[PDB]
């Protein structure tokens, strides 16, 4: 995720 907690996605 995120970053943080990429995206999703990317």
């Amino acid at each position: 995720t995120x970053p943080g907690v990429t995206x999703p996605g990317v």
